[PDB]
């Protein structure tokens, strides 16, 4: 019993959303055109070490409006997307909910492992023949996360070509470092990486690279260690690339923050049937580019075999790991927080029994070889943040404002039309700000911003939907981020810890980036209607739609003429009620003031809004309420013409303007 | 005929309880993080000897809630799950009920030794079957208990690095100890270990170490000793690991207190065809860690062989040997009631015939290889007590009070409808405190609790449950602990002298720990809702249910707002409903303090209680009864909000919340 | 529900496949004729050492056709069936699937040795049944593999007379070899034999040669060793032939590479009632050919006795030991894909108990007595690969290509209807070549291929098929070979450095050799017509079928006339059939080169291909697709002639052409 819900569901059924394969196909293979620090210009030559956490590759995209009837031409705007590309952040949390993390099934690792432990094992420990005690939990997650981090290191070094280079292996290990200095990469204020040169662990009897080793032979003993066990044939253990891959994984695991390092120990250790190949501990210049690449390949093969050859969750965890160092940069001065509350993947210490003999499959294009995986991971994340944006805004702007002496019992005041009763909260400013998990959770549980999310994600990803959905929900539940009174100034990565202040002391907490990108990519988009082609506009009625609780963005008939001469086009007068009583009218802006209008007068000096061109803040709630207005016309015609807007962006996907939406017709 | 019990049984059948194997598997590789003393904090450098009997390994677990559609920030709480770490108690008692202790069948042992004797042409008297049956039955129980005790000593001495350790063996054999000094690993008030260096028995003719030895000679008379006989092949008697294991057990048995060295003699006799290797008592440091590890492995091999290759009863007894060192601590004021009443194991002196020529089953994951055997052993006990709590709190909170005018009036004198009429007991304080056994014995044997406890245990364990049920029934049926009126303060391990009296002098004898742990583990949970995720409270009805005796712990809205609202959201006024004489509404707290409510006032001015976030004492029995009360809200429709709760405990298992319950 | 598969199964059932025995019988007495190097020609005098790893024994086979009613003389072609002769590879891997390796039952061995021990009054411990079951299972697999390797070494050294031979034993024991020199029979780059003279183990107290010896004494303890025990009667331990055989095996086992001497220890222990004869290591020439022949015979007798008198599994393992020297070579450009993926045998270390008092079954025709064991062993492998090829090429040619724009587009991008949609794979060349295992594993496990491969193998072999099926499935499921883009040139044995890229970079991974051999042998043949006798072609329809993707090898008329006509017999013109817009007919070759056909022209000017008489590459996948083409003849009705083909191969068997097929 909800007409809007059923209408939207039927629409989404009519025009299925574009599954992610198109996004991957489009983004996989273009190099960035130019990379520069977010605020300013790049220097002549890049410094020795990435040290300013603002460098961001950007993706230009512009809009030009064009129409006859206006006084002068309209200047073009630059809707460009940015990618953080330097700053670090955590993404792994221990919390969980039912679907947040699942354990794989060792239904094809147990037969072989038992048949290989029954024969080559001293004939005095007894016959095992039970195939039921080999039931340790199967959680091969953290390996993929570390793999992703390693790929991220490689990509970050490639993009920001430093002046004096070093081999990726050399930079990662950091042989020629100082006592407690930062690694060659990731050396800045926010950097979180174990400093100092990496230390090889020890010179024990049974070594097989960085991890422990146990053999199964007659004149020996057998005792499976506690962590994970990767049972492999003697052929590969004595191979070369595999040893290098193990060393690389170990190396990237010891650069995590010390505390998080203690939480999730690197417990891998291999068991086979041949003599232990002593640890090699490469140093100075043993590993080189091609050898590293070969090791990466073999490692990917190993991980795929560990995942029961799933390759869709593998790519998921790999993306999530690579996301600690690449991520989209917000676009609105509000502060770019919608991402910060959706970035956590639950995890558990790795464990289980794994057997690896061959390949069992071949994937045409794995993530680790696609010409800068960082960008593709960042955009793969953005294509989800935008869907979340679309679902939250399904009802209204969902503002959160500040008022002094607000009741510390309930924080729900009605703001007027265009803001549904549920949303539109308020909070005292002089006390610590709210936690921002006290709103989102309340938003994504209702059976209107839930089913939409369900079906949209289902169409985007298909069978491997639940995992993402479940996980993101968990992220929302425990997010410590808080709302703040500051601005990002649109040329920063983080709020400058000075005294930026809000224009209206309020924050809209459901906008992350302009919906135009959502339309272009084909994903779901809401509210705001698309602007790419000829449009019939009726100012005399569009403006009316505005003052009764709209937003200017839908009203592309106004922005065109905002200061091109709208003045001598339309007048506003209080009301001409021919009967009961001649009362006067007024309107309320996003602030509290309720300045009124008494007589006929040109519109240009009653509202007088800032003119950006044809790209205004979509959820700014310019006017909340207004009663008693007429909007007379002051020119025959000249208020029922045409307008043409052209937007060309480099990320136009395959099915660009054929996606579901429910913006006013 | 009872409907509630039928409903509970049906629900339990439909939703099976979690198998024990998951709980075992999820602890094998748990790394502890806190080893602080229970009360204070770790000193800079660890001592040289385990003296303060207050240390505890703390399994931290955090819960924090949030008020959806509000700007309030409730501080996060802490589920402090404490495991006692240095304190000695006894879990052995020679008193058994019919099913308590079984007799492992010697079906596969007698024929092998018969054939051995026949092959080596030894002249024995009488068919070995009847002589085995009457002369020596087959009870190997003891030899597993000592093994568990040894593992526990190792684990204890490992976790608490005493600033200059020696070895497992050097702190066990008491080399360089004064004749009155206590062993290094256990030196504190009221310990349970004999002191001074242990003395090896005199070297007689034939010895296989610390126990007698008898060799079987061709064409020569053979007569068995009186204890237990462990026939072995000659290849093993000359092994170093075997003798080292034997020595370690002998040492562990001569360290338990003096009086139990004359009731459970460690009698054993190795029999083989070798030449008596003679005892080679290790004297100086000569038992290195790898040698001790090999000793433990071979020992577990022999033990598992003796138990007819069962590995389940063996695991049970090995664990029961460990609680003598590692115990699960209580989480309430008047604790040490459930654990103190379920620890004993019925036992018989070690005797019978055994045979070990080679191992047959390869146990993949024995106890002693876990990350820390103490923790694994303690958690299983915790599960047992959790289920026992679940069954006990099936029909109320089971209060016991100390009212001076106890004789003048009968029971149900003070406890209104809250405490189910039939589960409240009183006793005048002139006499000493009663014996807890009296109450628990009557509690357990009611058909309603029996028929459910049996099913729960059977689901948890399976074919091996009956031993555990019988043993716990015996233990609870045999307990000397008294319900002492004093308090524990929840910041100690042993009750300190001079502690203050309990709250209202009413001990509650069901609680041992919060049920959230039981929910997380996926085991049977009592009638408490699981604070897991999104909740939709309604403060009016919720509050009304409280004043009918219900537990505040089932009221989420109140706990969330305990000090952040409820002074501007809800009021209390007397009911003026009919035209009859107006009456002053009143409600009765636990101690019989009838409280009158004459003039309507904000709730926070009529009733109070400490704010523990959302973790309040489950069965605190706050309001016994109330009559004539009304609750009206004074907020413009924002008294029906939503809350979110997150419980990220580190001991969550596979069956997260799939376990049965009473009030879903 | 699948009709094609049902038809194939019905046809296979109606026409049984040839039993393996005929193939074995038709090779026992085959005399090879050519021993030239694969590439060049035999030098005047043979070398003194086997170095060039390119020699091959060539089984020549000739086919020549004739155009009935014509004066043309097509030159005779040559089915070059090459058998690699000096090249070492490994066919051992410790990785098994459930049916891969069985455990021969010790039903008839334990009782005999039990009775022997009882008769000789030896004091043993424990009934031998359970000790056999747990302490030592019965896997004699290894000792047959070494025997096969020894036979193979003999055969290799025999065929290639190295201009001054010494003996089987003098080239095996490495007498007079430098500490770095390699053994005479195997001295070349990337060999697989340990170098230098082999060193005898030290002479201890009791030895029956190169292995330990234990005698059973009346009224004396007896304890078995840890490896395998081979009880024998005293009459044999003192025999010369037995010890010579034992020495030969020991020598062969110490010559295989160093790293497999520590994973498959040659552990054995003779047990008897004699006096330890002591090791008598032959040192100078003292193993004459007749003595070695006797050694081999007695050895095969003992082996057959150990295998429960099976002689089928024994033959299989003996053969599998030989391919390590003799392999069947490929007959295509991108070969070494099928044989490289089906060679491994799952194995377990040698152990258990055995008993040999006298032979019981007299195998008439053992392997080692054949004219040349290498050839006989290689041919059986060839049969296995032939059947495997037959099953693989059941639904198309299974192409794999290297297109740079692989990611941008999905599969079926280039391969028209010719390559069954679902059997074409691509990969960008930026990454290294994929693993062949990935493709083959998916190929084999489809139900359609499984249900036919099983039946084919069962018909060929019988009760012993399941071992072979399981072992081949394991091997193919475990292969490290990569699909390297390079070419082989068909005039070598090992891929030479610097060879040119493949044709269109598209490897085809079904072909191993021409199906005419499979037809002749009477085994299952893929969907290729057998060019046997009189044929009645019709060039028009035949040519039309080609341009629908069919294989040119099924078009006899075209191949016969490839360069003798088809420039004056048939023309190609665009189809002008309807009144719609005329369109330029086009056809697409393998590499996606769309070819337009605008003006009608003689066929030889539109399409070309090399003339190999009538033996063209079977699955070359010439024309993927074509649309809008017409074929009209310009000869006065002499385009429907007859042809004759004669295939007088020297390895024809009884079931000449009675085997099943797909397109009869």
């Amino acid at each position: 019993s909800n007409p809007r819900l059923t209408k939207v569901l039927d629409e989404m059924s009519k025009k299925p959303c574009v599954n992610i394969n198109e996004i991957r196909k489009m983004i996989r293979n273009f190099q960035p055109q130019f990379i520069q620090p977010r605020n300013g210009n790049r220097p002549n030559a890049q410094p020795r070490t990435v040290d300013s956490f603002e460098w961001v590759v950007r993706i230009q995209s512009t809009v030009e409006t064009q129409l006859l009837g206006a006084t002068n031409t309209v200047p073009q705007q630059t809707l460009n997307l940015d990618i953080s590309f330097t700053d670090d952040s955590t993404t792994i949390t221990p919390a969980s909910i039912p679907g947040s993390i699942s354990m794989l099934d060792n239904s094809r690792h147990i037969p072989a492992i038992q048949s290989m432990i029954q024969n080559f094992k001293a004939r005095y420990l007894g016959s095992l023949q039970d195939t039921a005690q080999l039931q340790s939990p199967q959680y091969p997650q953290l390996l993929a996360y570390l793999f992703g981090q390693l790929i991220a290191i490689k990509d970050r070094l490639d993009l920001f070509r430093p002046s004096n280079p070093l081999s990726l292996a050399d930079a990662l290990f950091g042989f020629t470092l100082a006592q407690n200095a930062r690694p060659r990469y990731d050396d800045h204020r926010h950097a979180k990486a174990c400093q100092g040169p990496l230390v090889i662990p020890a010179a024990t009897n049974s070594d097989c690279g960085p991890c422990g080793f146990v053999q199964i032979n007659a004149n020996q003993g057998l005792t499976l260690p506690l962590g994970a066990c990767l049972f492999v044939n003697p052929e590969t253990v004595n191979d070369q690339s595999f040893q290098d891959f193990l060393w690389l994984i170990f190396a990237t695991h010891h650069r995590m923050p010390n505390q998080m390092q203690n939480n999730w120990p690197f417990s891998l250790n291999i068991v086979s049937t041949c003599a232990a190949p002593g640890r090699q501990a490469p140093h100075a210049g043993e590993l080189t580019d091609e050898r590293v690449r070969l090791a990466l390949d073999t490692g990917h093969r190993i991980l795929l075999s560990m995942f029961n050859d799933d390759e869709e969750t593998l790519r998921y965890y790999q993306r999530k790991g690579i996301e600690t160092m690449f991520r989209p940069c917000c676009f609105y001065t509000e502060g770019g927080l919608l991402r910060k509350a959706t970035r956590y993947v639950s995890m558990v210490p790795l464990n289980g029994l794994y057997y690896y003999n061959g390949a069992t499959s071949y994937v045409v294009s794995p993530i680790h070889t696609d010409a800068h995986p960082g960008i593709t991971a960042a955009i793969e994340s953005f294509v989800d943040i935008m869907v979340l944006q679309a679902v939250f805004s399904f009802s209204g702007p969902k503002v959160v404002a500040a008022k002094v002496n607000a009741s510390q019992i309930d924080a729900a005041m009605v703001f007027g039309p265009a803001v549904a009763e549920g949303d539109g909260f308020v909070y005292d400013p002089l006390r610590p700000a709210p936690p921002l998990s006290a709103f989102y959770t309340e938003f994504i549980h209702r059976p209107a911003e839930q089913r939409i999310f369900q079906m949209a994600m289902s169409q985007i990803y298909g069978s491997h939907a639940p995992l993402i959905i479940a996980n993101v929900i968990n992220s929302i539940h425990n997010c410590k981020t808080k709302i703040v009174n500051n601005k990002l100034r649109a040329t920063f990565v983080r709020r400058p810890p000075g005294a930026p202040h809000l224009k209206a002391d309020t924050a809209i907490i459901n906008r992350f980036h302009d919906p135009e990108l959502a339309y272009a990519l084909g994903i779901l988009a809401d509210g705001i209607a698309p602007l790419d082609g000829s449009h019939e506009y009726n100012v005399l009625d569009e403006l009316d739609y505005l003052f009764n609780g709209g937003d200017i963005r839908n009203c592309f008939g106004l922005n065109a003429l905002n200061t091109r001469g709208l003045g001598q086009i339309v007048h506003i007068r209080p009301k001409r009620e021919p009967g009961k009583r001649p009362r006067r009218g007024f309107y309320t802006t996003l602030d509290g003031q309720v300045h009124p209008v008494t007589q006929d007068a040109p519109l240009d000096e009653i509202y007088h809004w800032r003119d950006h061109g044809n790209l205004t803040r979509p959820y700014s709630c310019h006017i909340l309420d207004s009663q008693g207005l007429e909007f007379a016309d002051v020119s025959n015609g000249r208020s029922r013409g045409k307008i043409l807007v052209v937007v060309n962006s480099p990320l136009k996907t395959c099915a660009a303007y054929q996606g579901p939406s429910f913006a006013p017709k």
